[PDB]
């Protein structure tokens, strides 16, 4: 049907073919029975007392064949109410949303969170006091406070551990390495498990939104971190080699070899500047100069992206 | 012909002179035979059931005389389909594109890339283990593993080297310095060629998109890098001189002369802070204070640009 249709939005006139609207017979504009109500027989046009900027986009949805892009100058909340009213359907709404991006249950079951906080914000506190010198076969490996108030929560964890998903694995591993070494040689293994007790700090994400935000900010940037590292690796292997063949001939060269310079390379590029290794010759100091400059440029490339990814996610869930 | 023409885009009315459209007789709107089909004789106007925001620009193309600028609020993909439909010609499309900016051949000829990866991601690994102290006339210069698995790929390279362009020179130089010293004095030249073996790392760009991206990000910033360096050079020569005439009178002055201070200057401005050279007097510490501050400002000027250049290129080829 060529029969043209005129739609007047608060004074703004839009025209189109009736078949263009026929493409989505389930919508408001596509169903005779539904739009019938907005028809003005004195002017042969359908009239809606609604948002103007929004409609331009709605019409293109039918014209293009399904492209539902919100107009830059149209708020996200207003543009949605329109997609709603004009009834573009669910499958269309989602496709729109996509392209557009229990503690606190009541108070009682909520404060049950605080009893999980300290059980961490102190489980950490203890894990560190162990390494203290003022607190350090059955002794070479290994009752004792740093084993008392510890299990005082070790089973406290395994409790809610039954009361899958990432957020959950944060409690499994938060107790795994423990019963692992408990298991034999009555008289460096199991070492990989005491150092894995630290992960327990991640249990905080269950109450730290800012933290969990960073979580996705990462996976949603895997390709960025990679580039960052790849570049570094490049600048490093590259600069470590130059500084070497520039100091090679030295009765002082602080670079036994290239693999050694690596440490220097990283520390320089990241602008830390420890000093536990520096060029003494001129060639090396020239090489080093660039290494400092290139360091900035290098890092300052993939980073900005990752910066935005957080910029978003942070306010999105806000 | 003054004869005015009325064009109605989905309800939006545009008017113009017929001669304005005559300027491009090869286009749709400029050819009678072509637009004839969209004419509405009851209203004396040509009607198109298409994108509204786009047309404003199309008309100006004829009005201005050839300026085809996409509207800020119009997606790049939509605006192109329009340039297409309205048939503005090829020479116009390119001029538009400009202002707007075999491994994986099938799988088999694709994995032929992995056999090039290790032949690098290990050619590097070896080039570094040479400098190792635990591995070091016919000996003063110079069979040996660091010559075994090396050529084990040296000719492996010269193979595809025949199986011009920048990306290619990455393999030429990736074997040049080798046969160069092979060539005489049976009993510091050729030194400039062992240090040129490192460039071999660049052979990675043939499989590192992120890397090659950085490639253009650079040439497309030559004017930036320059400014960066020029400024530094300025701040350096400038600050090295101040810190000197401020320490000159010292039984400790760590600055033999101005050319010496250079090292300090660079290290300070780039915020590395080695420590292998610092001001001891007050004048010097004042001078140094500014040197640190000015360092930030200096670098933080040309950089942002270069940042954007990558910001773009990165997502462009994405
Ligand atoms: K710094
Ligand atoms: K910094
Ligand atoms: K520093
Ligand atoms: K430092
Ligand atoms: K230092």
């Amino acid at each position: 049907s060529s029969e043209r249709v005129v739609i007047n939005i608060s004074g703004l006139r839009f025209e189109t073919q009736l078949k263009t609207l026929a493409q989505f017979p389930e919508t408001l504009l596509g169903d005779p029975k539904k739009r019938m109500r907005y028809f003005d027989p004195l002017r042969n046009e359908y009239f809606f007392d609604r948002n103007r900027p929004s409609f331009d986009a709605i019409l293109y949805y039918y014209q293009s064949g399904g492209r539902l892009r919100r107009p830059v100058n149209v708020p996200l909340d207003i543009f949605s109410e329109e997609i709603r009213f004009y009834e573009l359907g669910e499958e269309a709404m989602e496709m729109f949303r996509e392209d557009e991006g229990y503690p606190e249950s009541s108070g009682p079951a909520r404060i049950i969170a605080i009893v999980s906080v300290m059980v961490i914000l102190i489980s950490i506190v203890s894990f560190c006091l162990e390494t203290l010198p003022i607190f350090r076969f059955h002794t070479y490996s290994q009752t004792d406070p740093f084993f008392i108030v510890e299990t005082l929560c070790i089973i406290w964890w395994s409790f809610e551990f039954l009361v899958t998903n990432i957020m959950n694995i944060i409690d499994i591993v938060a107790i795994i390495p423990y019963y692992v070494t408990i298991f034999s040689n009555k008289s460096r293994v199991v070492q990989i498990f005491r150092i894995m007790r630290i992960l327990r700090i991640f249990k905080l994400s269950r109450h730290s939104k800012g933290l969990q935000i960073l979580g996705q900010t990462l996976k949603a940037s895997m390709r960025e971190l990679g580039l960052l590292i790849f570049f570094l690796f490049i600048g490093v292997i590259l600069f470590s080699s130059a500084v070497y063949f520039a100091e090679a001939d030295e009765r002082d060269s602080q670079f036994p070899s290239i693999p050694d310079a690596f440490w220097w390379a990283v520390v320089s590029m990241t602008t830390v500047g420890y000093g536990d290794m520096v060029p003494t010759t001129i060639g090396g100091k020239i090489v080093g100069s660039l290494c400092a400059i290139a360091g900035v440029l290098t890092i300052a490339l993939p980073v900005p992206v990752i910066v935005s990814n957080f910029n978003y996610f942070y306010h999105r869930e806000t």
